[PDB]
């Protein structure tokens, strides 16, 4: 029934890196094509940008996003993507079993980024390429003029140079999935001595090597330890991955699982700490957490479009549509993600438009809307920026059916010196009662409670209506917070 | 003097799969060059190829063909071949010292074998490339239009693909005189991970992964069963090579060589079914024997050109003239061949054309004519379609200086249901004393007895006409159930039933 | 003061390889530009060429150059700097920070090496290139005609192949500083194949395979005893590298690091001569000394330019001006190469033109002229020619800071039988006392007496004059020669 906390800025964790507010877009489904890229659509502009996407993109307040994959990456060869249109080839993409028909590359992509106030983090090819094409692309999008590959930017209609700041040496290559698929020591070696001679072009840059594809991997975590053993001194994150899934519909167990990618994350935290002993270094290596999000709710017509429909432009690939319970687990990592945020300082929500996406647009030219994910996501990045506070409480605790022990209230207090603002982000997984929050501030009024709630788990939103949708409801005397936590709720609470 | 078998409908071994009888064509020597592409010749069509040749080729049924290599392909590159032939670069080819023109390729080669009525078996460049070539060339070759590679086919003449259904993850690495030469490691992974990719791009394809050179390498076989345990899940067949010469003269010990035929085909089975067990697979690995011959005339001569005259378009390069024992030992291979059907699905007699070949032209212009091993691969061919009947065979034997207890009669019966026919191919190896097949067939009429004599062992044949022929011949005689029939010493037979 | 040597021309130790005399051009700082290549300039020919260091490199006397590197070969693009000039591409150098605008590549330094009286050593990039790309390489340099790169050759301006007859198989890759740094065994399958490859395109070339960069490196010597045992059958070289520097200004200590190179050498051999008991081969391998030098002076300058001023062309790197003490130690190394003149049959001194180099041109147009240790290798290049004698020598010993028993005088006798001469070359390496030498020759007239001296060790040269000088001076009888040698001082002594 009751949950208690106490809140002191002098208890820190870190400063929030606002690039764990970032997100990915990958040439995938309808990601671009049929999705951020129309070009005779009534919504887009010259480039063939739709507007409306434009727009909601910046309602999250995303400032970074890696690009181009993914497993897209791995076979891709970036010269395709670029100059006259006309002269660019359609290939086919291995990954997704889809045709590329590349008319959108580096520089519409870029200037794609500047109109919703983000930058691109670029992935290079390191599957089927290697050392000297990822010095090419390099050379291509940060130096300035009067080489070869930065001569060819500038004919190629962009005088200035992108400057890209975070490239990621390669995707994923630990899964029998991936074209380029490497053992450890091989991509150690390639990730190594690509990163020494990316760094020879431009050292200002950061470098992030590939951890393993999800936790589940047999190789987790020894891929991470050999990777960062060859690569340390040149690269500066290691990437995580993490999915999660309700297909054997069982909410609480559900709820349960940032749990479990608390644990993913410091396991990760160590294998670097580890390594950093092994070579004596002072520096430390951060977490990337380029890939995570709900994935489930298609895997099914994912599997028919391949085969039976292979070789398409922009099939409906990886088209989640997301529930209310969906959205609380978002919620969940999101504040998982802040707890850790001394060592995590990129993330990205896989991915940004229509694949697995808080934001949709129908088909063949469609309205464009949010999904229900899209909220806990906005919340986050609008009130997170700022100072993340240990989460000293005691809250009362459950059992799911194979998680012991779990919080029925999981909660992080982030502090935001410059705006003397408290955001206390709050969710309660218990999914029957409802739970009284007791939150002892040694402050220093408070400004709004801010919720998502619904009856209905299952619920979901749609191109006519959106069911789930931040309500300003609720319900604060001396210096203690005291707020009603409804079952299965998403809660934002501010002071002032 | 005695010898019995008994054939049975009902105890079989396997369907023959008609890609144990495949052929093998190398850009080497004057395989393609001045033998069976002569652009100006009167004999050559409008594409430029000898139909004399042509017509020989299709003599074989030959349903499968191996190009472009051989040890040519580990540095060779595909795009050299097609488009424009103005366009098309000459290149050194390392592995046989030679200028490679490349008036011929893949589309061009690819016409040839519509008109011989056989498909490619494509080799990839895995010596000096790797994953993303294997996949342009795959793209090129099956994959219908709309794509980079495709379009591209289709800008070069050749509007549907050709589809090609069988691939080999390069050529011959283990061996210190390949280019790119690879440890069973290195082409462990190479093999896997191009085959993972090509699979993506087209999944009808099978793959072969490459095995030992030969048995005698010392990496053998523990290379297959290395290269194996990296790419099972990906990979079809494992290969096989293996050539014999008779260099000690030694006749009896020469045609006992197909024992040891049979010993290093079922070294490889058992090491496919080694490595089963190990990934606990419900597949077996099937076997690719695209490199077999007798093989030893020209190596002289061979040596000679490489490198007194290095850097020539199209030298003699491994012209071996074959003699009439040549042909019994390649008969006896073809049996061993037959009766191990169950786990061997592809096979190439290396090769087709001029190089260690049953078909021969003369030089700079040729005539073209059938060296002694074509009529063996011929018989095989033509009577050997359907299943190979379990052979329980009482044979007498014989000792040689370096093989023992050989038998006399190597013997193999193979059955058409849909011609109720049942071919029965014999060679008896006992060289000095004739000897008669007492064949118990569990049937069911006679057809023939074709044979392949001679007395003269180091006969051979020439472009002034052949000396070893079929000969309609014996001697043969059916009863009720039984047919016996009179093996001459020093024969290859086939025997038909109606 | 009694320092005593016996010359015996029945006690040989090899036949001297004119090759040990060879040097070394990389496309580094004002090597090439604003070097050996100044276009319009009135000291040059048509070609650009300056004619006055033309000039001083026929006084050395030099018959190999090694080209084009060099840490710059890792990442050199050879099909860059060939055909018409208009269509090479500028290139970032990435070892050297510079832009590379390849004016000069191949052909024009082809034809350099004529106007010197010189071969090329070729290097192959083996760092971001492979197999096929040495292998086009050799065909445009080395045959005759009638393939694709041979007829490329000619298509360029040049009818006849060079038909160069050493190649180096990548360069120090053994280092962290270098692009396409490789692991010894990586290296070592690599080199092995590119060998296999490359003999199969012309059986009459040479190949040296990588050493360690230096003897210091912490894989020396498992990198040649590795490297040996994957290419000993197809290679005919192993590569050793060493530099010198007295930034403790102990110039004692400084004129016995020649016995560190000694035992360098040493080293080596031992190395080779177990792979070959390993191999069961009948093959000695040879040494190739492709790098030595004195080199300090300049190191904090050439960090001021990489980075804080990058991407120029032809900066003033590596340019040390050489002092008195640096010009003894070179002939001190002469000296002892010349004692191994029986492995060691090719070496170059790094490096040729500007980069610390025996010839130096200003800056823009310059002027040329002669640093202090242009002169050892002078005397050591005209009359080293012949049969090396074995130094049966007893000599006074002294210890310095940091090395025991080091010899007073170090020295050699070479006798070129087609000349009936026998020269002495001979150091002091005690740089207060002046040493007497009695040279007891079971020969056999003196003929000069050659000194390289000075008052002050730290005196340099300059564009205004050299204040080091061979100064033909001093101070024989039966058979038993004796000379003054004065303290600090290079001898050559001379007899017919």
């Amino acid at each position: 029934k009751k949950a208690r906390m106490t809140v002191d800025k002098d208890y820190k964790i870190a400063e929030i890196d606002k690039r764990i507010y970032g997100s990915f877009v990958e040439h995938l489904g309808r990601a671009v094509y049929d999705g951020l890229y129309q070009p005779g659509n009534s919504k887009s502009d010259e480039d063939g940008f739709r507007k409306d996407v434009i727009e909601l993109v910046k309602e999250l307040n995303v400032p970074i996003i890696a690009y181009p994959g993914g497993n897209f990456v791995s076979n891709y060869f970036w010269e395709d993507g670029v100059g006259p249109v006309e002269d660019r080839p359609r290939r086919l993409d291995l990954a997704w079993k889809s045709i590329e028909p590349n008319q959108v590359g580096i520089n519409e992509f870029a200037k794609w980024c500047k109109k919703v106030n983000a930058e691109i983090m670029m992935a290079v090819n390191l599957g089927t390429r290697g050392i000297s094409d990822a010095c090419n692309l390099l050379e291509y999008c940060n130096h300035p003029g009067g080489s070869k590959y930065s001569d060819m930017r500038i004919k190629h209609g962009v005088k200035e140079p992108h400057n890209i700041k975070v490239w990621c040496l390669g995707n994923e290559m630990d899964g029998p999935w991936q074209v380029g698929h490497k053992t450890m020591d091989e991509y150690g070696r390639i990730a190594e001595e690509t990163a020494r001679a990316m760094k020879m072009i431009d050292p200002s840059i950061e470098l992030v090597a590939c951890g393993s594809s999800s936790k589940d991997m047999p190789t987790f975590p020894q891929w991470e330890a050999t990777v960062l053993d060859y690569a340390y001194d040149y690269v500066d994150y290691i990437s995580l991955h993490q999915y999660y899934g309700n297909k054997e519909n069982d909410t609480a167990d559900f709820l349960a699982k940032s749990d479990d990618l608390d644990d993913f994350i410091r396991s990760v935290i160590a294998t670097c700490d580890y390594i950093k002993a092994k070579k004596r270094s002072k520096k430390d290596i951060y977490l990337s957490f380029d890939e995570w999000n709900v994935w489930y709710h298609s895997n099914n017509e994912d599997a028919n479009i391949m085969q039976n429909e292979p070789w398409r432009i922009a099939p409906p690939l990886l088209e989640d549509i997301y529930t209310f319970e969906d959205a609380l687990l978002v919620g969940l990592m999101l504040i998982t993600l802040m707890k850790h945020a001394d060592r995590i300082k990129i993330a990205c929500l896989a991915q940004l438009i229509n694949v697995i996406a808080p934001i949709v647009t129908e088909r063949n030219g469609g309205a464009a809307w949010r999904q229900t994910i899209f909220y806990p996501f906005m919340h986050a990045s609008k009130y997170g920026r700022g100072i993340v506070l240990q989460p000293v409480i005691n809250s009362p605790l459950h059992d799911t059916s194979k998680h012991e022990d779990v919080t029925d209230i999981e909660s992080v207090a982030i502090y935001n010196e410059e705006k003397e603002e408290v955001t206390i982000f709050a969710v309660n997984r218990n999914i029957h009662e409802d739970i009284v929050l007791v939150s002892d501030v040694r402050g220093m009024r408070l400004l709004e409670h801010i919720v998502l709630e619904h009856q209905d788990l299952k619920i979901r939103n749609s191109v006519n209506g959106e069911e789930v949708y931040p309500k300003n409801s609720d319900k604060f005397d001396d210096g203690i917070l005291t707020s009603m936590l409804r079952r299965a709720s998403w809660n934002v609470i501010r002071i002032g």
